[PDB]
């Protein structure tokens, strides 16, 4: 895209404050920024606050959202379609143009784990070039086993295609397959979809720990086969819903923008890979690590 | 093939009617009509009853059918496998020759929404040129949200590849994936698998209904991920068992032939976007609307 | 690989013995192994002792397995990972040298259907090339339908590329999906990943029986829609754990690695094929044959 030759904006934080009780207000950007996803290899990614996957959301059961998009791209009309909430697409996920912001106001009253993403059509194009995320929406009673879990994290799989090739988007392999991890408290690591950060930089643990993940597969078009190796998850609440739990699974199937929350238990000290375990898209990037020590 | 050359045989409707309290007659056609599956693009579909996806069949709960099969096919043999029913394959779910009828019997006594078709070697072939569908066992118990549903309607996906190409249907990606309606009360709409008809017509529902939709992905090839825009399912019955009760999904995953009853609220007024959130499947025709009015 | 031509190891038996309550020794091979994969077409796999799938490990849940892998391949480094157990991956799933042995311990406390396989980075090499197989950790309890349960078999999906080309694992369409049958009793057919075997030589079983399958697909990269042609699954336990109890499903959606205990009648009698669903998947050989007959 002409217009898009040499632009790279800086990320924005998102800006989140609450407004009341079940009230709470969001402002994102969408905008064009380069991210490395493999090494040596630049994506000029359409994306929500110069992040792909975007920043991390969490809102409490029963939150409404008051969210407002900045379109900073000079040229491309973006949207926001959160899959939380309950709302009239064609009035509340509707386009803001170059330059210009809006405001749209949901609730967010089911419990989980949900994508979110730009809705403006070819909405393939918009996701396939970084315009996806996850919102976490925490259940009111919380979940049964959350007196069990010791420490948690936030991990996306997404896929990577030819640049802004639609017909690639459309009929071919992913080139690179991804995971990210978005920070939940500080000191957390916040990364981008690429092929390595938590690799060299895994997620950390301790020796006994159970683990809980929040895991979401944006897609745009695989479904992945979520799998911690040296271990099996003791429970899992598909789409992050208390209610769908199931247990002792070696691997958790998502759909596209499917979501859980699993956990396990890291027994031992070592370095425990992360995978989806259709192995041409772990080959092709998708193996996050967690580093367990005895501290 | 050169006597299908020219052929387009013109729909005939399904035949029920029911013979006992757990009996009933269903006669069905195979045939072969020529269909448009994207604008411009017509596809001479081998089929049920001029349909693709086919006729829907609705049973009850431990009914017996008594199946009839006419082959209106000039040259190619055709049969019909019920994934509803028990039966002994080799001797229920043959080959009607062309030009010939078989009658066969057999029980539907678990409850769901089932997916049919022809089950003739090469099944692949028979299964992409068109001859799948769905059939539907209510439950004699019912669903224990029932009394919530406003409104329902069923819904298929399928694919279609470059015509009668067996190495398009086993190698290649689909060429179009689509959805069809079919008809559970006057009035309601039937369609045809295509990349547009529920678009430009879309399903309708009133603001603040729970709407429920029975749905199947016939495949062939891929896996579903099913989504309503601007909406979370509130409940999601597996293959349309009653027991299989999940909550709460945004995205419900379905293997091919796979089903669910999902039901879910629309809270204001617009046009809600139905996918497979598989966007590369969405952007090659797999998208629906629902249209929600104040009326 | 210059130092594997014309190399065929011949088939070692697994070696397991009970050394305490909860501890079993079980002994394989890493070893390089031709197998006829379809009619003609000879694979020069990567296996665990000669067999791919590998062959069957049942233990009890509890049980603490101190495994051996002696590595007979000459030149390349091989691996165990065990989905059932608690492992640390960096420690206890670490590289055997050729011609070397290595020796390690860990629990099985979780019941269900785990896949195994070799651990090696490539993974996806050397999953591809056959080192793949199942363990089976049997429920201190039982599952609550084992007493309905007449006759059982395991098996397993896998998938083949063309012979040891990464590009063709990480960005092809499988040439072969196969099953396969691992024997839990004397008499029960024990077989390789194949197109035909489970044809040429169905299972057997008798009219009105209730058999339990345990699978699982291994991959490497696919996914599996499961399905017993002319029956539906009575009950179905995701991962064989007995809590993720699902009924009267048609099709079961199996991830990469995923497993089930699944539970169905066949009521007459014939041959019932026995497919994955994702029909070009099928079409390249993955359907097995139960033979069912009066006796
Ligand atoms: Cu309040
Ligand atoms: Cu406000
Ligand atoms: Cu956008
Ligand atoms: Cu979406
Ligand atoms: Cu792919
Ligand atoms: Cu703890
Ligand atoms: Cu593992
Ligand atoms: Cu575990
Ligand atoms: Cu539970
Ligand atoms: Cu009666
Ligand atoms: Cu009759
Ligand atoms: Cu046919
Ligand atoms: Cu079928
Ligand atoms: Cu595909
Ligand atoms: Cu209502
Ligand atoms: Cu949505
Ligand atoms: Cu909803
Ligand atoms: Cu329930
Ligand atoms: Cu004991
Ligand atoms: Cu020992
Ligand atoms: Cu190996
Ligand atoms: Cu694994
Ligand atoms: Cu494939
Ligand atoms: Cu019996
Ligand atoms: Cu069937
Ligand atoms: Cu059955
Ligand atoms: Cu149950």
């Amino acid at each position: 895209i002409a217009a898009h030759k040499g632009v790279n904006q800086a990320p924005v934080p998102l800006k989140m404050e609450r407004v009341g009780p079940h009230d709470v207000h969001i402002e994102m950007t969408a905008q064009i920024t380069d991210i490395e996803i493999d090494k040596g290899k630049i994506y000029k990614a359409w994306t929500f606050n110069g992040q792909a996957p975007g920043p991390l959301v969490v809102v409490n059961e029963g939150d409404t959202i008051h969210f407002t998009l900045k379109n900073m791209d000079p040229v491309v009309p973006h949207s926001m379609d959160f899959h939380a909430v309950h709302a009239s697409p064609s009035k509340d996920f509707i386009d803001v143009m170059p330059n210009k912001s809006g405001t749209f106001t949901y609730p967010a009253n089911k419990p989980g784990v949900f994508m979110y993403h730009c809705g403006t059509k070819p909405v393939l194009q918009h996701i396939a070039n970084g315009m996806h995320g996850v919102i976490i929406v925490k259940p009111k009673n919380g979940y049964p086993t959350d007196k069990e879990v010791d420490r948690e994290y936030v991990l996306i799989q997404n896929e990577w295609y030819k640049y802004n090739d639609m017909n690639d988007f459309q009929n071919g392999v992913p080139s690179y397959v991804v995971f990210s991890s978005k920070a939940l408290k500080p000191g957390d690591p916040n990364t981008n979809g690429d092929t390595f950060t938590l690799k060299e930089k895994p997620l950390l643990a301790k020796v006994g720990e159970k683990i809980r993940l929040y895991i979401n597969n944006v897609g745009p078009n695989e479904v992945s086969s979520f799998h911690v190796v040296g271990t099996v998850f003791d429970d899992v609440y598909l789409d992050g819903n208390p209610n769908n739990h199931l247990q002792g699974m070696q691997t958790v199937m998502l759909p596209a923008s499917g979501g859980a929350v699993v956990e396990f238990t890291v027994t031992r000290p070592g370095t425990y890979p992360i995978v989806t375990h259709q192995f041409n898209h772990a080959q092709k990037g998708a193996v996050a690590m967690l580093k367990v020590t005895e501290t």
